[PDB]
């Protein structure tokens, strides 16, 4: 009954991205990817380990309320040489649901920018998808880039980022119940080396 991807039998992630897109994209387009999910039980990270990286809207009252399969660890190794900065999401489920999708940037754990989003049912092929697409990067994160691309060093990258994380949290709207939560935490990817990711089951 344990998950093989992020998400629970109520909410599947299709795809996630974010990119940017050069202004030289209108004539010959092309897309950077910083992270990419696309889409054997995963592997397990205890919820303890990771309270100190995120608020107090906590991580720890949101596994507390449950529920536990739906809470998900992405480390990320982004892709940091390369305009439009977009975030594309792309869920699924086989409920018509109303989607609220809370993304919480945290520094140092504490909640530094919070992105609140609304996507309701589509029907497609008996399945319902909720497509935010090329939601527009919030202006903190892009300079957020710029700042951390270039840094002298990787190793200076990955302090920076050590402190950095996100929180995403999917709830029903409707039934305000949890439906997907998920943590992200961040290190550079060598240059030559494009984004990764690993992805874990947090556990109690
Ligand atoms: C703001 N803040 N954002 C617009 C947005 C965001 C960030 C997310 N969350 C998210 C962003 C990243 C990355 F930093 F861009 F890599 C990684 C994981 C999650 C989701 C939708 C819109």
């Amino acid at each position: 009954w344990q998950a093989r991807g992020l998400g629970t039998a109520r909410l599947q992630l299709v795809e996630f991205s974010a990119f940017v897109e050069p202004p030289d994209a209108v004539d010959s387009y092309q897309r950077h990817l910083f992270v990419h999910i696309s889409q054997p039980p995963l592997e397990s990270v205890d919820v303890r380990q990771i309270y100190d990286k995120f608020p107090e809207g906590g991580l720890r009252e949101l596994y507390d309320r449950g529920p536990p399969h739906a809470f998900f660890l992405v480390k990320f190794w982004a892709d940091l040489n390369w305009g439009f900065y977009g975030v594309s999401s792309q869920y699924e489920s086989l409920e018509h649901m109303t989607l609220t999708c809370s993304s919480k940037v945290c520094s140092f754990g504490k909640q530094v920018v919070e992105k609140v989003e609304t996507e309701r049912a589509q029907l497609e092929d008996g399945r319902f998808v909720y497509r935010l697409l090329r939601s527009p990067m919030c202006e903190y994160l892009v300079n957020f880039l710029h700042k951390l691309r270039q840094l002298p060093e990787r190793y200076m990258m990955n302090s920076v980022l050590e402190n950095f994380t996100i929180l995403q949290v999917v709830t029903n709207r409707d039934t305000q119940e949890l439906l997907l939560c998920t943590a992200y935490v961040f290190e550079v990817s060598t240059s030559e080396r494009g984004a990764q990711h690993h992805i874990y089951r947090l556990v109690r």
